[PDB]
């Protein structure tokens, strides 16, 4: 927060600590040069306070420049997942409990995120996944949001979860191929195959949130009331 460390990449982006309580964070340094997209950014991170959510402790403006002090995450939930070999169910549902508490939260507060893919699933040092963005950072978009018809409501970030989770415990994506037309059909058409060895509570939960009529969709408070979803829950997480 106070003091600069590092530069991470490239206005340009900085890795920074407070000096009175050590918290690790990410100066995104923007110069002016669209606005209402950051503006959106700023806002959505001010008006939602989640654990998995990625914190907004400061935003320091001047005539040249807009600098974000966001809370540091240093890896993406992807990289863990690519990184490792096929996960346990026990460590896909730890996340997925995560990230439904964390859409609840945004679906409550009138928030529909939209953008639900790799690069914007952070993973902290404890391994808390964060979501990041909001929009300002294909196999993961509901089949609404690819075409422009039909709303795009609370229900294309339940397909998008769906997309998550599947990744998570098959260590493949449902509706991927290699031919940019087929992949695009795959999806509108929901067509996928839901693997054998998958436990009937994740196969059934992945099904239901895989339905290309939004309105027989899962809800995201039908999967929170979910039986598989709810092993192990964590208090904090309701």
């Amino acid at each position: 927060n106070y003091q600069i460390v590092k530069t991470l990449g490239e206005g340009k982006v900085k890795l920074a600590y407070h000096t009175t309580t050590g918290q690790k964070v990410a100066l995104k340094i923007i110069n002016k040069k669209m606005q209402g997209r950051i503006e959106r950014e700023i806002s959505y991170l001010r008006l939602l306070r989640h654990p998995h959510i990625i914190k907004l402790y400061d935003v320091i403006k001047s005539k040249d420049e807009i600098i974000m002090v966001i809370e540091y995450a240093g890896n993406e939930l992807f990289d863990y997942i690519v990184q490792r070999d096929k996960m346990s169910e026990q460590e896909a549902r730890r996340f997925f409990q995560q990230i439904i508490s964390a859409v609840e939260y945004c679906h409550r507060h009138k928030i529909v995120h939209r953008d639900l893919k790799p690069e914007n699933l952070l993973l902290d040092e404890h391994l808390n996944v964060k979501i990041a963005d909001f929009g300002l950072s294909p196999n993961y978009a509901a089949p609404e949001v690819i075409s422009g018809k039909l709303y795009a409501g609370p229900e294309v970030d339940v397909w998008s979860c769906g997309v998550i989770l599947y990744v998570m415990l098959c260590r493949r994506l449902p509706f991927d191929d290699e031919s940019i037309p087929v992949l695009f059909k795959n999806i509108s058409n929901g067509v996928y195959t839901l693997p054998k060895f998958l436990s009937p509570g994740a196969a059934g939960l992945i099904k239901r949130m895989l339905i290309v009529n939004p309105l027989n969709r899962i809800s995201i408070h039908e999967i929170m009331q979910d039986d598989w979803f709810k092993v192990d829950l964590p208090e904090y997480l309701l």
